[PDB]
C-alpha cells in the first residue's frame, strides 16, 4: 500500500494549492514536525512513522481548521472526531485504501519546467455510522452570541435542516471558498471497488476523549445533561387537626381549665344545702436610726453626698465613644469574629463597595432586529443609547472627584483597588459601560452601511453578556469587552430587573466602585472616608431628571447612626421637662413640691452622670445610643422611689411631741424595706442582664445597673436629709385617689363574683400568650435602624426590588493542606480525575440548588484555572531555555521552551515540584490577548505563598456569590447553609484531628452569628434573671416562700404576655428585644412587691378584707407613683427619629407599663384574695 497526492506544488487561487500527485511509498517523517503530529492526530506517533504527510500540509490543515477550531473546540470530543476525519483523509498512512484520485493535469513548474500532477478531483470513502456519529455528536454545539447550533454556522444554511450527509459534502466542497479543491465524499460502510473506507474509534459529546479532557458540556450537547437536583422542603408544622397545633393545645387546655374551675365553684355554690424575724427586725431598727441620723445631720450628709457625686462622676473626662459597628454588634471573640480575624490577616480585609442603582423612568423598551436574520430582541428602558451616554457621563464625572484631605488630594485612582498593578493601574469599576470601556466613541462606532447596520452596541452587549471574558468580539467587530481594569464584568453584577437569563430585559443598572480596605492603618481609612464623603454629597446633589439613583457608601451606615443618635437628645430633654412638671404638681396635694421635685431630678441626673463617669474611668466606651436610652429608665425608677417615700410621710400623722427627726425616722423605717426591695430587685435584674455577649447590650446593661444602684443610695441618703430640711421648712409658711381605691374600687374588685371572672380572663390571656409564643420573628430588619427620611431606606428597597446577586462568599481552606499530591489536589479540584466530593464540586452542587442552599454561582476556583493554563496544548506557559525565567505569551520566541513536555506523561497534572515551580509565574501572569485570562487579576490575592523552604502554599479561598438576601431570615439561612457546606467538606477531607479546616467568610457573618444561639441565649438570660429576682425577694422580704413564689409567678406571667405583645406588634426577638425583656422582669417587681407586702403584713380576719386593706393602703400610692410617671415618659418617647427606639423601646415600654399596671392592681389583688398566705 501507499499514499497518493504527496507534496503541494500547484495552486488554485489565493493560497489554495492542489496537492501534488505521488503514488510512491509512504515517506518517513523528517523528525522535524514532531509537534504537528502531536497536534493534528497524535494517533500516529509510534515511531517508524513512514507517513505520507508533509509539514506544509499539516500547517495548511491548521490554517483551514481556524474557524472549525473556533466553533467546535468548545467540546473537545467533537472537534476530536472532526480531526479524525481530516488528518486520516489528508495524510493517513493507508490513504490508498479509501481513496482514488480521478482528475489530474500537468502543473508546469516555473522553477524546473517539470510537470507536477495536481489532484483536481477524487472521492473520499466515509462510513455511514461515522458520518452519523460525527454530525449527531456535534449537532448540539451552540454558537457564540446566539443560541443556535454551531452547525447552523458551519453547514452553509439554516441549522434546522442541515442533514449529516450533506454537511460533510459541503465541508469537502470547494464551493464554500475555503476548500482548496472539492472532494466528493462516498459514505459506504462496506468495501466497494476493492476500496474500503476509514472507520476509526468514535466518541460522542457525552464520552470523554482523554483522561484529562472533560466531556462536552450539556450546553453544547443534549444527551449529557440529565435530571435536575431538588431539595425536600420540610415545614415541620404539627397541625394536629388543621390548625397550628398550638392554637389547639391551648384552646383545649383553657376549656379544661374553665370546666375544672367553674366546676368547683358552681359545685360548691350548691354545697350551701428566729430564722425569719431575726433578719427582718434589725433592718427596720437600723434604717430608723439612720434616717434619724441623716435628719439631724443634714449639712454633713448632703455635703459628703455631693463630694461623692463629683469625685465619682469626674471620671467622665476620660469618656470614649464607640461608633464602629463591628465592635458594637460583634462579640470580640465570637466564632465569626475569629474567622474574620483570620481572613483579614492572610488575604487582607474585604473591600469597601459604593453601589449605584440607576434607573430610567422616562423611557420605554425598544426592539433590536438583526439584519441577516433572527428573532426580535427587546431591550429594557435603561439599556437605551441615550441613557447609556448619560450614565457614562455620570460615571466619568464620579471619577473626577478628588476630595482634598489633610492638605493633600485623594483621587479615586489613588484609593480604589487595581488587581493587576502596576502593569495596569486604572482600577476596578463594575459598570455595564465597561463592556464598551467607558468610551463614547466605542459606544457609538457602528460597522454598517446605509439602509442597515451590520453590527451595533446591541450586538456587542449580546455577545459579551454571553461570554464576558473574551479579548475580542471576533465576529465582524473584533473588539474586546474585558474592561479597562482587565478582567471580566459579569452581567448579573452590572444589571438588574431582568428575568432569569434575559439581560436584554434589564430594567436597572448597577454601578460598583470597589475601594481598598486596610488592616491596621488609619491614614488610608481616613483618606477613603474623606473621598466617600464627597462622593456621597455629589451623588446626592446630582439632578439629572432622566435618572433615579439609589446610592450608598461603606461609611454611610455609620454616618446615618451618628445622625440619628444626636437627633433625639432633643427628644429626651422634653421627656424630663414633662416628668418634672408632673412630679412638681402631683407630689402631694404653697402646697407645691417644685423644690423637692427639682431636687429629685438633680439627684437622678447626678446618678446617671456618675454611672457614666465611673465606667469611663474603668474604660468602657460610650455608644451614644445608651447615653440616650439610659436616662429615661433611670428617671422612671427614681421618680417612683421618691413618690413612695414622700407620700408615706405626707400621709403620716404625728404622735405626741415629735419634732421632725422622730417622725421621719419612723416613716423611713416603715417605708424603707419596700423601696429597698424594689431598688435591689431592679439593680440585680439589670446587672444580671449585663451578661450576654454583645458589647452594646453588655455596656448598656452595666451602665444602667450601676446608675440605678448609685441613684438609689444617693437618693435615700441625700434626699431623706433634704426631705427633713424641707419638712421643717413650710411648717412656718415661709387624698382623692386613696378615698377611691378603698371606697369604690377595692370593694368592687374583691366581690365574690367578679373575682372568678377576672381570674378566668387573665388565665385566658396567658394561655393565648403561650399559644402564639413560638411565632415571634428572629432578627432585625437592618432597614428600620435608619430614619424614615434617609436614602439608605430607599437603597435597601432598590436592592430588594432589583438586585440578583448578593454578597460574595469566600470558602477559605485554612493553612495545612498539601496541594502537591494527586489526592491533595483531588480533594480541592472540580475537574477530570479528581473526586466527586471535592471542595469545588460540593460548592458547585450547592450552587445548582441555589434556593435551598443560598449560594448562587459557581466557585470560579484557581487551581482549575492553573491547570488549564499549564496544559501544553494551551501553551500559555513558556520558559526561557537557559534562565528558567517566565517567557511571556507575547514574545519573539527567541529561546523560550514550553513549560510542560508535550508527551503522554506531560499531559498528566503537575503533581511534583513543577506545581510550585510554575505556580508563581502563573500568579504573576497578566491578561495576554494571545494566552487568555492569566492568573494575576483573579488569583494573586486568592493564593498565598510562603517564601523559602520549598515555597509551600498558604491559605487560599474559592469565592462565589450569595443569592439576593432580603430579610434576617434570608441572612440566617445563608449563614447556616454555608456552614453546612463547609462542615461537609471538612468531614470529607478526613483530617487527622483538627489541624486545619475549611470555613466560609462573608461580610454579614459577624452581624448575623448571634441568631444561631439567640433562642438558648434568651432561655438562659430570662431564667437566670427571674431566679435571681426570686432569691433576692425570698431573702429580703423575710422568708415567706408563698409571697415570693406568688410574686415570681406574676412576673413570669408578665413576661409571657410580653412575648404575646411581641408577636402581636411585630417586634423581633433580637438582643435588644432580649435586653428589654430581661429588664421588664426586673421592673415587674416594682409593681408586684408593694401590693403583696401590704397583704402579707396585716392581721385582719378574712382573705377578702386583707386584700382590700393592702389594695387601699399601698395601691393608692402604686397607681399614682409608678403608672402615671412611666406613662408620661413613654408618651413623650412615642415620637422617635431613629426607628429602633420608636419600635422597640416605645412598644416594649408601653407594653411593660400597662401590663404591669393591670397585673399588679388587678390580678394580684384577686390571686392573693384566693390563695394568699394566712397569718
Ligand atoms: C425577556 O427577554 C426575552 C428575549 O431576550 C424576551 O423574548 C422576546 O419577547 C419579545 C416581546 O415582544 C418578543 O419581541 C420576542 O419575539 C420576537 O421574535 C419572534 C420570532 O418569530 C416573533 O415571532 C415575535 O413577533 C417577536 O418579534 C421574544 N423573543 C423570543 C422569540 O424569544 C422576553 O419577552 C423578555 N421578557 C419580557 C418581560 O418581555
Ligand atoms: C429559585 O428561586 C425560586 C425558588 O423559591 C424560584 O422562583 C422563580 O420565579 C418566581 C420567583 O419570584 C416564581 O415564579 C413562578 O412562576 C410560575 C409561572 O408559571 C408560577 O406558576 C409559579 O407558581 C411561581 O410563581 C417562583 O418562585 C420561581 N419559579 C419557578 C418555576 O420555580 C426559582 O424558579 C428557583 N429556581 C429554580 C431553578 O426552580
Ligand atoms: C485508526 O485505527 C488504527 C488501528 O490500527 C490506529 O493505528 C494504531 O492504533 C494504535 C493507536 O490508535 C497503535 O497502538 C497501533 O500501533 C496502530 N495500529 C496499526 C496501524 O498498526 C490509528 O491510530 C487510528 N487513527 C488514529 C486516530 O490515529
Ligand atoms: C484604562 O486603561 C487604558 C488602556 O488599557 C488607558 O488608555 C486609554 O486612554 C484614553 C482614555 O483616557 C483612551 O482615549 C484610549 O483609547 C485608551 N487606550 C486605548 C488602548 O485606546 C486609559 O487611560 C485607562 N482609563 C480610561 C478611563 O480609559
Ligand atoms: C466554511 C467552512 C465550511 C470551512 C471549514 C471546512 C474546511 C476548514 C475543511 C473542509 C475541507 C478541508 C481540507 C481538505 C483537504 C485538505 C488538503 C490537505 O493536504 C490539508 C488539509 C486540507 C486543506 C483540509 C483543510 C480543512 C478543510 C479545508
Ligand atoms: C439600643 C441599646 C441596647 C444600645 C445599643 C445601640 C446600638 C448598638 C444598636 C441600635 C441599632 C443597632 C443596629 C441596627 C441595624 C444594624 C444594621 C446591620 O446591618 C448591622 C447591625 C446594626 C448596625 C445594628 C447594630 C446595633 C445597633 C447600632
Ligand atoms: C445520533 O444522535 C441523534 C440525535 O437525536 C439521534 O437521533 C441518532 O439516532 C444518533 N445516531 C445513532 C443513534 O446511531
Ligand atoms: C474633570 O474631568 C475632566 C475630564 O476628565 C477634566 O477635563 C477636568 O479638568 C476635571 N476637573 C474639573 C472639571 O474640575
Ligand atoms: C500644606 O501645608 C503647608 C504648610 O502648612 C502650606 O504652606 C500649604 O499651602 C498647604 N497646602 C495647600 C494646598 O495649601
Ligand atoms: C481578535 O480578532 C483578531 C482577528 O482579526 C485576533 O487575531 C485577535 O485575537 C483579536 N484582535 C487582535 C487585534 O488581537
Ligand atoms: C435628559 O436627556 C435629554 C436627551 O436629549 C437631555 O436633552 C436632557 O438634558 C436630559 N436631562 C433632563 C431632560 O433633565
Ligand atoms: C462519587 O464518589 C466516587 C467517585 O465518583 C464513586 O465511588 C461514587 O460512585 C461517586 N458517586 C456519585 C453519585 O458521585
Ligand atoms: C535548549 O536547552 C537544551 C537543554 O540542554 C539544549 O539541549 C538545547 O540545545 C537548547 N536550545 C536552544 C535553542 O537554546
Ligand atoms: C510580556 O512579557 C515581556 C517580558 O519582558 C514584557 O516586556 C511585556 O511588557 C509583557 N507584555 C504583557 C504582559 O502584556
Ligand atoms: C452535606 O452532606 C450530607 C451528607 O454527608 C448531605 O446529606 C447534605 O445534603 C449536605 N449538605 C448540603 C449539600 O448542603
Amino acid at each position: 500500500q501507499s499514499c497518493v497526492w504527496y507534496g503541494e506544488c500547484g495552486i488554485a487561487y489565493g493560497d489554495k494549492r492542489y496537492n501534488c500527485e505521488y503514488s510512491g511509498p509512504p515517506k518517513p517523517l523528517p523528525k522535524d514536525g514532531y509537534d504537528l503530529v502531536q497536534e493534528l492526530c497524535p494517533g500516529f506517533f509510534f515511531g517508524n512513522v513512514s507517513l505520507c504527510c508533509d509539514v506544509r500540509q499539516l500547517q495548511t490543515l491548521k490554517d483551514n481548521l481556524q474557524l472549525p477550531l473556533q466553533f467546535l473546540s468548545r467540546c473537545p470530543s467533537c472537534f476530536y472526531n472532526l480531526l479524525n476525519l481530516f488528518c486520516e483523509l489528508t495524510c493517513s498512512p493507508r490513504q490508498s485504501q479509501f481513496l482514488n484520485v480521478t482528475a489530474t493535469e500537468d502543473y508546469v513548474d516555473p522553477v524546473t519546467n517539470q510537470t507536477k500532477t495536481n489532484v483536481k478531483e477524487l472521492q473520499y470513502y466515509v462510513g455511514q455510522s461515522f458520518a452519523n456519529a460525527m454530525y449527531n455528536a456535534c449537532r448540539d454545539v451552540e454558537a457564540p452570541s446566539s443560541n443556535d447550533k454551531a452547525l447552523g454556522l458551519l453547514c452553509g444554511k439554516d441549522a434546522d435542516a442541515c442533514n449529516a450527509t450533506n454537511w460533510i459534502e459541503y465541508m469537502f466542497n470547494k464551493d464554500n471558498g475555503q476548500a482548496p479543491f472539492t472532494i466528493t465524499p462516498v459514505f459506504s460502510d462496506f468495501p466497494v471497488h476493492g476500496m474500503e473506507p476509514m472507520n476509526n474509534a468514535t466518541k460522542g459529546c457525552d464520552e470523554s476523549v482523554d483522561e484529562v479532557t472533560a466531556p462536552c458540556s450539556c450546553q453544547d450537547c443534549s444527551i449529557v445533561c440529565g435530571p435536575k437536583p431538588q431539595p425536600p422542603p420540610p415545614p415541620a408544622p404539627w397541625t394536629i387537626l388543621g390548625l397550628d397545633a398550638m392554637y389547639v393545645i391551648m384552646w383545649i387546655t383553657y376549656m379544661a381549665f374553665l370546666l375544672v374551675f367553674f366546676g368547683a365553684f358552681f359545685a360548691v355554690w350548691c354545697y350551701r344545702k428566729p430564722v425569719s424575724a431575726a433578719f427582718e427586725g434589725c433592718l427596720r431598727r437600723l434604717f430608723t436610726r439612720w434616717g434619724s441620723f441623716c435628719v439631724r445631720n443634714p449639712g454633713c450628709v448632703i455635703f459628703f453626698s455631693l463630694v461623692f457625686i463629683t469625685a465619682c462622676s469626674s471620671g467622665l473626662v476620660f469618656v470614649r465613644v464607640t461608633t464602629n459597628p463591628v465592635d458594637l454588634w460583634s462579640a470580640p471573640s465570637s466564632q465569626a469574629r475569629l474567622e474574620k480575624e483570620y481572613f483579614d490577616q492572610h488575604f487582607g480585609p474585604f473591600f469597601r463597595t459604593e453601589q449605584l442603582i440607576i434607573r430610567a423612568p422616562l423611557t420605554d423598551k425598544h426592539i433590536y432586529q438583526p439584519y441577516p436574520s433572527g428573532a426580535d430582541v427587546p431591550f429594557g428602558p435603561p439599556l437605551d443609547i441615550q441613557i447609556l451616554h448619560q450614565v457614562l457621563d455620570l460615571q466619568i464625572a464620579i471619577e473626577n472627584i478628588t476630595a482634598s484631605y489633610d492638605n493633600e488630594t485623594v483621587t479615586l485612582q489613588d484609593i480604589c483597588l487595581a488587581p493587576l498593578s502596576p502593569y495596569n493601574t486604572n482600577c476596578t469599576i463594575l459598570s455595564v459601560l465597561n463592556y464598551f470601556q467607558n468610551s463614547h466613541s466605542v459606544l457609538d462606532h457602528k460597522k454598517g452601511d446605509d439602509f442597515f447596520v451590520y453590527a451595533d452596541y446591541h450586538t456587542h452587549f449580546l455577545y459579551c453578556v454571553r461570554a464576558p471574558a473574551s479579548l475580542n468580539d471576533t465576529s465582524l467587530l473584533h473588539d474586546p469587552c474585558l474592561g479597562t481594569f482587565g478582567g471580566p464584568v459579569f452581567p448579573w453584577l452590572v444589571l438588574g430587573g431582568y428575568d432569569d437569563q434575559n439581560y436584554n430585559n434589564a430594567t436597572a443598572l448597577v454601578i460598583t466602585f470597589p475601594v481598598n480596605n486596610y488592616y491596621n492603618d488609619t491614614e488610608k481609612l481616613q483618606r477613603a472616608q474623606a473621598w466617600e464623603k464627597e462622593f456621597i454629597n455629589f451623588v446626592k446633589n446630582y439632578k439629572n431628571p432622566n435618572l433615579t439613583i439609589s446610592f450608598t457608601a461603606e461609611r454611610s451606615i455609620e454616618d446615618e447612626l451618628n445622625r440619628e443618635s444626636d437627633s433625639d437628645v432633643f427628644t429626651v430633654v422634653i421627656s424630663y421637662a414633662i416628668m418634672f412638671l408632673y412630679i412638681s404638681l402631683a407630689l402631694g396635694h404653697v402646697d407645691s413640691k417644685v423644690s423637692l421635685g427639682i431636687a429629685g431630678i438633680l439627684i437622678v441626673l447626678s446618678s446617671v452622670a456618675c454611672s457614666l463617669g465611673v465606667f469611663s474611668y474603668i474604660g468602657l466606651p460610650l455608644t451614644l445610643i445608651v447615653i440616650e436610652v439610659i436616662p429615661f429608665l433611670v428617671l422612671a425608677v427614681g421618680v417612683d422611689n421618691i413618690f413612695i417615700l414622700v407620700q408615706a410621710y405626707q400621709r403620716d400623722e404625728r404622735l405626741q411631741g415629735e419634732t421632725l427627726d422622730q417622725q421621719l425616722g419612723r416613716v423611713l423605717g416603715e417605708v424603707a424595706p419596700s423601696m429597698f426591695l424594689s431598688s435591689f430587685s431592679e439593680t440585680v435584674a439589670f446587672f444580671l442582664g449585663a451578661l450576654s455577649v454583645m458589647p452594646a447590650v453588655h455596656t448598656f446593661s452595666l451602665f444602667a445597673g450601676l446608675a440605678v444602684f448609685i441613684d438609689f443610695l444617693l437618693q435615700i441618703t441625700c434626699f431623706v436629709s433634704l426631705l427633713g430640711l424641707d419638712i421643717k421648712r413650710q411648717e412656718k409658711n415661709r387624698s382623692c385617689l386613696f378615698r377611691f381605691f378603698k371606697n369604690s374600687y377595692s370593694p368592687l374588685l374583691l366581690k365574690d363574683w367578679m373575682r372568678p371572672i377576672v381570674i378566668a380572663i387573665f388565665v385566658g390571656v396567658l394561655s393565648f400568650s403561650i399559644a402564639v409564643l413560638n411565632k415571634v420573628d428572629i432578627g432585625l430588619d437592618q432597614s428600620l435602624s435608619m430614619p424614615d427620611d434617609s436614602y439608605m431606606v430607599d437603597y435597601f428597597k432598590s436592592i430588594s426590588q432589583y438586585l440578583h446577586a448578593g454578597p460574595p462568599v469566600y470558602f477559605v481552606l485554612e493553612e495545612g493542606h498539601d496541594y502537591t499530591s494527586s489526592k491533595g489536589q483531588n480533594m480541592v479540584c472540580g475537574g477530570m480525575g479528581c473526586n466527586n466530593d471535592s471542595l469545588v464540586q460540593q460548592i458547585f452542587n450547592a450552587a445548582q440548588l441555589d434556593n435551598y442552599t443560598r449560594i448562587g454561582f459557581a466557585p470560579s476556583s484557581w487551581i482549575d484555572d492553573y491547570f488549564d493554563w499549564v496544559k501544553p496544548q494551551s501553551s500559555c506557559c513558556r520558559v526561557d531555555n537557559i534562565t528558567d525565567q517566565f517567557c511571556n505569551a507575547s514574545v519573539v520566541d527567541p529561546a523560550c521552551v514550553r513549560c510542560r513536555p508535550l508527551t503522554p506523561e506531560g499531559k498528566q497534572r503537575p503533581q511534583g515540584g513543577d506545581f510550585m515551580r510554575f505556580l508563581p509565574m502563573f500568579l504573576s501572569d497578566n491578561p495576554n490577548p494571545k494566552c487568555g485570562k492569566g492568573g494575576h487579576a483573579a488569583y494573586s490575592s486568592a493564593v498565598n505563598i510562603l517564601l523559602g523552604h520549598g515555597t509551600r502554599v498558604g491559605a487560599t479561598y474559592f469565592m462565589t456569590y450569595h443569592t439576593v438576601l432580603q430579610t434576617s431570615a434570608d441572612f440566617i439561612d445563608a449563614l447556616k447553609k454555608a456552614r453546612l457546606i463547609a462542615s461537609n467538606v471538612t468531614e470529607t477531607m478526613g483530617i487527622n484531628g483538627s489541624a486545619y479546616r475549611v470555613f466560609p467568610y462573608s461580610v454579614f457573618y459577624v452581624f448575623y452569628e448571634q441568631y444561631l444561639t439567640i433562642i438558648d441565649d434568651t432561655i438562659f438570660n430570662l431564667g437566670v434573671s427571674l431566679g435571681a429576682i426570686f432569691l433576692v425577694t425570698m431573702v429580703l422580704l423575710g422568708c415567706e416562700l408563698w409571697s415570693a413564689v406568688i410574686m415570681c409567678a406574676t412576673i413570669a406571667m408578665v413576661l409571657v404576655n410580653m412575648f404575646g405583645v411581641m408577636w402581636l406588634w411585630g417586634i423581633s426577638l433580637n438582643a435588644v428585644s432580649l435586653v428589654n425583656l430581661v429588664m421588664s422582669c426586673g421592673i415587674s417587681v416594682e409593681f408586684c412587691s408593694h401590693i403583696t407586702r401590704a397583704f402579707t403584713v396585716s392581721m385582719k380576719g378574712s382573705r377578702v378584707e386583707r386584700a382590700e386593706e393592702a389594695l387601699a393602703h399601698m395601691g393608692s400610692s402604686v397607681f399614682s407613683g409608678i403608672t402615671l410617671t412611666k406613662f408620661g415618659g413613654i408618651v413623650v418617647l412615642a415620637f422617635a427619629k431613629s426607628q429602633i427606639f420608636q419600635i422597640f423601646y416605645f412598644r416594649m415600654y408601653l407594653a411593660m407599663v400597662l401590663l404591669g399596671a393591670t397585673h399588679g392592681l388587678i390580678f394580684l389583688p384577686v390571686l392573693l384574695s384566693y390563695i394568699g398566705p394566712s397569718v
